[PDB]
């Protein structure tokens, strides 16, 4: 079964940036609820539910036909809500072998950053903005509710190996933000964690 | 050219069920980008610009393969929105014919309730809630973002009038029930405006 994995940092560690109210409800509400559904799908899947989340969901194609939408929505919501709290952190600086590929993919940081903020406020209703690296390229790309694109271009229209991602579902920026999406994007420069991108980045797995 | 219709009461007319805040916020905010984002999308197809919004959502593929998800999204937001503000009331009673139909669909008036909430909890992600009119027959059904039943089975997965809906999109309650999507649901029946639903029932068109 999966656990609810604890914050790396207390729920106020992101103000002034993203509010501590906020924090706490996505963290002990929503994810609570996404683990919680889909360790009840994972129930009866014994085989499937010994792999870990990551894993799981690239391999939806294999499930049962009536437990492929809910682990879709749940597992992906707890593996993209799991790689979002180890991915936010402030005072760290882009830096490195990922900066210069940033430069190199997307002409500079600022052309990145643009591309970025383009996508993550293009995408209408639920869905996350991502950094993936495709082979060996970096590329900015959207899914729709909690699709990732671990799972494939054939199921969430995307595909690469997520660097980081930024989640816009509603419930991410309302409390503080309402309707200004863009206003919530932008403070996410300023917590987006770095060193665990750069983490990745290097691992490439 | 669309503009943002008026309300037929004050932003805090539904107190203490929908709050004052959201009302604005849902109005002012996020129904005028629905209508300015539809608008801008217009500007360069004069064949459609000045359709009813209700037709012109049942006519999407009809459009420009680059303008179809813009006034999908849009329009339909437009369409929906303006349902919902006129689908709002404190005060009415169920009554009459549509309540006749009601208990005949779903043998009871709460057998129905339990069906209409079941289906705005179960839309996973943003999306809307429906009581539809079909075949002479009422039913319960449910689409994603800003889909609307009547732009047909083909598109938004479900068909039928819409006598009646609820957004089940998270700006539409999050400030007040934050995660609790279930009690923003209950609120909803003491602000259902059955006069509105009664005459659109009648109307059948
Ligand atoms: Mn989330
Ligand atoms: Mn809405």
């Amino acid at each position: 079964s999966y656990t609810l994995p604890s914050l790396p940092y207390a729920y106020d560690a992101l103000e002034p940036h993203f509010d501590k109210q906020t924090m706490e409800i996505h963290h002990t509400k929503h994810h609570q609820t996404y683990v919680n559904n889909a360790n009840a799908a994972l129930e009866s899947l014994p085989e499937f539910a010994n792999l870990p989340v990551e894993e799981l969901i690239t391999k939806l194609d294999q499930l049962p036909a009536d437990k492929k939408t809910v682990l879709r929505n749940n597992a992906g919501g707890h593996a993209n809500h799991s790689l979002f709290w180890k991915g936010l952190k402030k005072g760290t600086t882009l830096q490195g072998d990922l900066k210069a590929a940033i430069e190199r993919d997307f002409g500079s940081v600022d052309n990145f950053k643009a591309e970025f903020e383009k996508a993550a406020a293009s995408r209408f209703g639920s869905g996350w903005a991502w950094l993936v690296l495709k082979g060996d390229k970096l590329a900015v790309v959207s899914t729709a509710n909690h699709d990732s694109p671990l799972m494939g271009e054939a199921i969430s229209g995307a595909s690469g190996f997520p660097i980081m991602g930024l989640d816009v579902w509603e419930h991410a920026y309302y409390l503080k933000f309402q309707n200004r999406r863009p206003d919530y994007i932008k403070e996410f420069w300023n917590v987006v964690n770095w060193d665990e991108a750069a983490a990745r980045f290097a691992a490439k797995k």
